[PDB]
């Protein structure tokens, strides 16, 4: 939908409350693994999101019988009769990449094309191969495509990740889940997906200790179970729904969450001078109509400051009471929304992946363009706080994580309009 | 031309000649310098590309008489009416901000859309502003518009570049060109593209110091008249379609250029095992049908190894004989092409700026897609040497530095269409 535009005008104090949707992060890799399930397999709580879609097209593509409906997926693998995800969806989104694990260890067998450019800046898939190597199969990178086979099951190893990847992670974990013996993985994500991904396949009858810790232990399973399971809470939009009242001055509850999921988060808007209470499934943050203070933040792997709330809390700091300094250390070209930013009069200094954010009074309406998912939200926020009509253009992007965005917003009053 | 799309099949020895257009980066600057000409200008050999079309377009809304038929613009400013840039235009292309010097030199007036994102990852344009505001320039950077004003003349003044900048020292010297002194330009970037600029501000009547150095002396004139002048080669045309003989085995003559505007990279095809040869204004590159060795470089300011040649020598070294230390200094995110190489059996490990690349014998078709214009030559060189049929996705990218690119390497027996 690339013709997609926001209209926003700037200056209400946000209030209200906004249901949170089951995690973008934790759908993708729920979606992978039913391939893995010898029964009818159920996800509730799923967000329409076009990721969800992409891969839901995907799976489809495979043979698996497949619905999603309202906020529900339900999956007969009965029916699955290839391993092949093909260039024009995985090109889509690299999370595609996700279904190579389950197929490999299910069925002996997937191609998947490989995974090119990432618009924020990711690294390679050499650690999901590598990983996957350690636990027997055979890789052939050619053509374009990952061809991935092994004779019966997988065989049990020790993978060890030398840097953090929340996807070879999730790869990893549906593959050794069957596979024949005793799974050590060392440098495992602790993000809250990985432990949703993990506590799934438990209830489809894996055995997984760790979760939570960075060495998870997999005791492999002949097969595994369909079940019904339910996407754990979005962190990020928990987090960028809160944003929008401290941005705002205003007042936001988030429901149907969980605190734990995002403690760096809500540290950060109490150093903003907001009022933070929470219940154990719902936040509210208050900003009690007072400028935040500008606060400083790295980025790292959870449980510290999350990438994914990056661009979002830099757009809060735009407005904020003195100035802050920002380290991205997850990806390399997560600051495409600063350019942008600085249309709208924000005062933002760059030096490679280290940025000076000088909070200012005011910003002023100007036309930008999202680049991405979460500097999607961030121009939103800058919009729903700048004096007048901003336009968003290419906001398409916000529809790959955030479902009735629109709406969500519109509920704690905002002026915001689709054209489309 | 989002859609249009090359399908080329590899392997073939490239044979023949090329003539090379007016360069790109040159005719930009040279465009917004017709601003400043007080009587009709006419500008030679420019090059037909979408970057050209769009700031002709640019020029034309300023009121300014412009007509581009062939290789040829005439310009007459005496129906200029206004000094106006909008966002529609400079959304389009960073190089746009060239015109905010000479209309504000020349009418003390320019209000001109700031610069939003650069796909492979710019500096902002505050150096421009900071030189214009040493010659006496007040500039408001508001609702997205940069507002600079003048009472009568700009005054000579000290100029200082803290990084190197090929568009700032364009900008300064043609606002310099006007002004009411001397004015010193210190660590102006040496690019042969400033030289052309200051050799056709001469030809109008400018007084300027130390052509090819890093200290330019401007003694600012009342005015300038219009003038005929042929646009330079374009060197990196030039070095890419040298290129299409090194990675091929071929060989390549390229006519109406001058080897001493490429001599690092000349000296780079040599270190390949390439024989060239060379006349005061042509270039013959023979690869005498052997595999090139891989050549190791870092990106830095003219006339060390241009940026611009960083991506098209890349997918030469992914065929080559042994490791290539590529190290990119100039831009955040110029490495797009490295995932779209990697798909076609490419070897490159990349850790921030840093790439090195190890050679493979043979690349192998794979659809991949273009991200910016030399990564788009440089997926084109990748095609040229592949096993199959290669389909670029995305290659408009093109459009904005190679003139008739398709019938340029149809003419040295390409096998390639372009789709549209
Ligand atoms: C990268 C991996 O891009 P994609 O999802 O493939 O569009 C990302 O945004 O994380
Ligand atoms: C940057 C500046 O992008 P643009 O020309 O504005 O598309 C570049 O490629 O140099
Ligand atoms: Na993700
Ligand atoms: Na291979
Ligand atoms: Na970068
Ligand atoms: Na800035
Ligand atoms: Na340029
Ligand atoms: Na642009
Ligand atoms: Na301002
Ligand atoms: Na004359
Ligand atoms: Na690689």
């Amino acid at each position: 939908n690339a013709m997609d535009k926001f209209l926003i005008t700037g200056g209400v104090k946000l209030e209200g409350e906004v249901r949170i949707s089951g995690a973008k992060n934790a759908a993708l890799p729920l979606l992978a693994a039913m391939i893995l399930a010898d029964s009818p397999i159920t996800l509730t709580n799923v967000p329409n999101l076009k990721d969800v879609n992409t891969l839901v097209k995907l799976i489809g593509g495979l043979g698996v019988t497949i619905s999603y409906e309202n906020d529900t997926v339900k999956a007969d693998t009965s029916t699955l009769d290839n391993q092949f995800a093909p260039y024009e969806l995985v090109k889509t989104m690299r999370a595609s990449i996700l279904v190579l694990g389950p197929l490999l260890a299910r069925y002996g067998n997937a191609k998947v094309s490989l995974p090119g450019g990432c618009a924020i800046g990711s690294r390679p898939v050499d650690q999901h191969l590598k990983a996957l190597e350690a636990l027997g199969a055979h890789i052939e990178v050619e053509n374009g495509y990952v061809h991935a086979t092994v004779d019966g099951r997988l065989k049990g190893g020790e993978v060890v990740f030398d840097m953090v990847t929340v996807g070879g992670t999730e790869n990893i974990l549906m593959a050794a889940a069957l596979a024949d013996g005793v799974t050590t993985i060392r440098n495992a994500a602790r993000e809250p997906e990985i432990t949703d991904l993990a506590q799934m396949l438990i209830k489809m009858g894996a055995k997984i200790e760790g979760l939570d810790t960075d060495t998870l232990v997999v005791t492999g399973v002949e097969s595994l179970h369909g079940c019904e399971y339910a996407v754990v809470a979005d962190r990020i939009e928990t987090g960028s729904y809160l944003a929008a009242a401290a941005i705002t001055g205003g007042r936001v509850k988030t429901t149907h969450t969980d605190p734990s999921l995002l403690e760096a988060v809500l540290d950060k808007f109490e150093e903003m001078g907001a009022e933070v209470t929470r219940g154990d499934d719902w936040i509210e943050l208050d900003m009690l109509g007072k400028r935040p203070k500008a606060v400083s933040f790295r980025t790292l792997p959870h449980p510290e400051f999350p990438t994914d709330m990056q661009a979002q809390i830099m757009a809060v700091n735009a407005i904020g009471r003195g100035f802050a300094t920002i380290s991205e250390t997850i990806f390399e070209n997560r600051f495409m929304h600063v350019p942008e930013l600085s249309r709208m009069g924000a005062n933002i200094q760059v030096e490679g992946h280290d940025a000076v954010v000088t909070g200012v009074e005011k910003l002023q309406a100007a036309p930008v363009m999202a680049t991405d998912l979460r500097a999607s939200f961030s121009l939103v926020l800058a919009a729903l706080v700048a004096e007048g009509d901003t336009l968003i253009d290419r906001i398409y992007h916000i529809d790959r994580g955030y479902e009735h965005v629109e709406e969500k917003l519109q509920g704690l009053g905002a002026k915001i309009k689709r054209v489309s």
